[PDB]
């Protein structure tokens, strides 16, 4: 059997739905470990250790952008950082830097007797997500710790989209009508490099660089989406593989390849 499946069977309706089965709490982090700020939202009652995720916002952006996806990994039975960076300023690759450090620090304070997530965190099972040069961090994560379980960036942008390198299983959120980093000339592109891994696109209909921000109008098939792709991966779960592999057959849906899935 699996030691890392936790929570009940799922369905489209309990995945789609903007909360899953665990009760979610946050903290903010007191003294942030090589990044700006952190906010670190966790299940209460997911029967076992769970896996940690890393969320890091865009150029200009802070928490506000990327916060949706805490509760609604949380919930499912996930540990997840939403970071700001020292600088709103900061580059793709100082954006993965202080991703990893947030995760480090995630890892860190699973050994904190005083802090909510003490004993919580299974710290050999990690992902990596974020929006735009968030995003770009993400994939750049990936790319320099083969060792994380999944990566799941958004709209993403970055200085070249060569991640032939990339071996962690990686799924890309685009939105069809992005104006900063166009699906053609990034997103696309740097989901045809990855020629070593299970690999999904997934471009919404209509939607502009924010798609899958927080307030966006299609968290049902994102946040599904999301949570199937890190539980499938992070978590073996193979009760998850058709909700992560699959087409979702939604109107939501403009673009869709995948590779290496199933």
């Amino acid at each position: 059997s699996n030691p890392y499946a936790r929570g009940p069977n799922p369905t489209a309706a309990s995945l789609e739905a903007s909360a899953g089965p665990f009760t979610v709490r946050s903290f903010t982090v007191s003294r942030p470990s090589g990044y700006g700020a952190g906010t670190v939202y966790y299940p209460t009652n997911a029967g076992g250790t769970v896996g940690a995720i890393a969320i890091v916002p865009g150029y200009t952006a802070r928490q506000s952008s990327i916060k949706w996806w805490g509760p609604r990994l949380a919930s499912h039975g996930f540990v997840v950082i939403t970071i700001d960076t020292n600088s709103t300023l900061d580059q793709p690759s100082s954006r993965s830097s202080q991703q990893m450090a947030a995760l480090r620090q995630v890892a860190e304070l699973n050994g904190t007797s005083s802090s909510p997530i003490y004993g919580k965190v299974d710290t050999a099972r990690m992902g990596v997500m974020g929006w735009s040069m968030g995003g770009g961090g993400s994939l750049i994560s990936a790319a320099n710790n083969p060792s994380l379980k999944a990566a799941a960036p958004q709209a993403p942008w970055a200085s070249s989209t060569n991640f032939s390198s990339v071996t962690v299983p990686t799924l890309i959120f685009a939105c069809e009508n992005d104006s900063i980093a166009p699906v053609n000339s990034s997103a696309l592109p740097i989901y045809d490099s990855m020629s070593r891994n299970a690999k999904q696109f997934l471009e919404i209909c209509g939607g502009s660089h924010s798609c899958a921000n927080s307030g966006n109008s299609n968290q049902a098939l994102i946040g599904k989406k999301g949570v199937a792709w890190m539980k499938r991966f992070m978590d073996n779960d193979t009760r998850y593989s058709t909700f992560a592999c699959e087409n979702p057959n939604s109107t939501r849906v403009c673009d869709f390849r995948t590779a290496n899935c199933s």
